């Protein structure tokens, strides 16, 4: 279950670095963006594998990947955010 509707102003600015980069599809920073998401625990609506893909959110002054995340979905502006490695997932308002 999608737990409601984030504000992408209320998202590290970071994440709307990620969302440019999806849109030209890259150049990437890490090797598993653009990776197929599998959603295996049902957090997303079921769909296809392959229907969702996964993109790091930068975490700054970070030495790894950290555990923020854009998950695209197909459908017109249904992107998801993670600051949990996928534990929870809010869907992200690009118009606030």
């Amino acid at each position: 279950d999608v737990s409601g509707t984030v504000c992408l102003s209320a998202l590290p600015p970071e994440a709307t670095d990620t969302l440019n980069l999806i849109a030209s599809d890259g150049p990437f920073p890490y090797s598993q963006d653009g990776v197929v998401f599998q959603n295996r625990e049902s957090v997303l609506p079921t769909q296809s594998y392959g229907y969702y893909h996964e993109y790091t959110v930068i975490t700054p002054g970070a030495r790894t990947r950290g555990t923020r995340r854009i998950i695209t979905g197909e459908a017109w502006q249904e992107d998801y955010y993670t600051g949990d490695h996928y534990a929870t997932f809010s869907l992200i308002d690009q118009t606030c």
